[PDB]
DNA sequence: TTAGGGTTAG
């Protein structure tokens, strides 16, 4: 006999473990921990307007929930409740498992997770449909390249195109979305052989890439990825250089990945199953051509 | 256990 009991958020109780459905409100990507597992970090929100704040970890990477962008529904099974300084506070308890699904109207209802065994119903189908319109009022969009301002936090959906190692605190990513930035990106001083990536693409490309320079706890991440995988860069962050290391005039915007989780700094690679990816190939094509 | 959301400051 398998029912599932799902528990408004107005209604969570501490020493408890439930089941819960709700809109992202925020959300930290999965990153390795200064323990054992991997961390993210979501805040989520339903009808009452309750927010709850969740504390995921596990052991591997893709067992956290698989949240792309803010507004991105999830059901979570198994979800500890305990008062952590007087605030209530989800955590993962044994067995914890996720579904998550794209939070805006009439958009397809396809659960994400890596679970290979998972209960799913018509009663799912119900409770994401009546969060999407919820949020659809009580809360709430891609920018591109081109559109970015002087100083501002902000996601990056992009193509990897280079790597490169620079001095073991910070780590270069080539990247680009079809567009070019309003000023030429800063360039990074790379050495001869290590840069990894299709270095006569990237020649052609011009200021079509930017360089993104990531620091700390990005490095063994940014390491990791394959050239040519599409990812989000959460809260990259542009600087304007109106000065150099020379003090001489000039007008250049950086990008960095500050170390830290704050805001939701981190990556995570998007799939080619993702929407989002389809629409990026797209413009990835036309700017190949027109150059 | 980790982390406990709230921007590096390169």
């Amino acid at each position: 006999a398998t029912n599932y009991i799902y528990t408004p958020l107005n209604q969570l109780k501490g020493g408890t473990i439930v089941n819960v459905y709700g809109v992202v409100k925020f959300f930290k990507p999965p990153y390795l921990s200064k323990g054992t597992d991997y961390c993210s970090v979501v805040t989520i929100v339903d009808q009452t307007n309750v927010k709850l704040t969740c504390l995921l970890f596990s052991g591997n990477y893709e067992a956290l929930p698989i949240i792309y962008k803010n507004g991105d529904i999830v059901r979570f099974h198994r979800l500890k409740i305990q008062v952590y300084k007087k605030e209530t506070q989800g955590i993962t308890s044994s067995g914890f498992a996720s579904l998550t699904f794209e939070g805006t109207l009439g958009a397809p209802i396809i659960p994400r997770t890596s679970s290979k065994y998972f209960n799913f119903t018509t009663e799912d189908h119900k409770m994401v449909e009546a969060l999407r319109v919820w949020a659809s009022t009580h809360m709430s969009t891609l920018l591109k390249l081109c559109d970015v301002q002087p100083m501002q936090y902000f996601d990056l959906t992009c193509q990897l195109l280079g790597k490169a190692e620079v001095d073991g605190a910070s780590f270069l990513l080539k990247v680009w979305d079809g567009t070019r930035t309003p000023f030429p990106s800063w360039r990074v001083l790379i050495q001869d052989l290590v840069l990894e990536g299709d270095l006569s693409h990237i020649h052609r490309l011009q200021n079509l890439t930017i360089d993104i320079l990531v620091y700390d706890n990005h490095v063994h991440v940014a390491r990791s990825l394959k050239v040519g995988s599409f990812l989000r860069i959460y809260s990259l962050h542009t600087k304007l250089q109106s000065m150099n290391s020379e003090n001489q005039t000039m007008l250049s915007l950086e990008f960095h990945l500050h170390g830290g989780t704050s805001y939701g700094r981190g990556i995570r690679v998007l799939p080619e199953s993702n929407s989002d990816v389809d629409q990026l190939k797209k413009d990835l094509e036309s700017a190949n051509l027109t150059a």
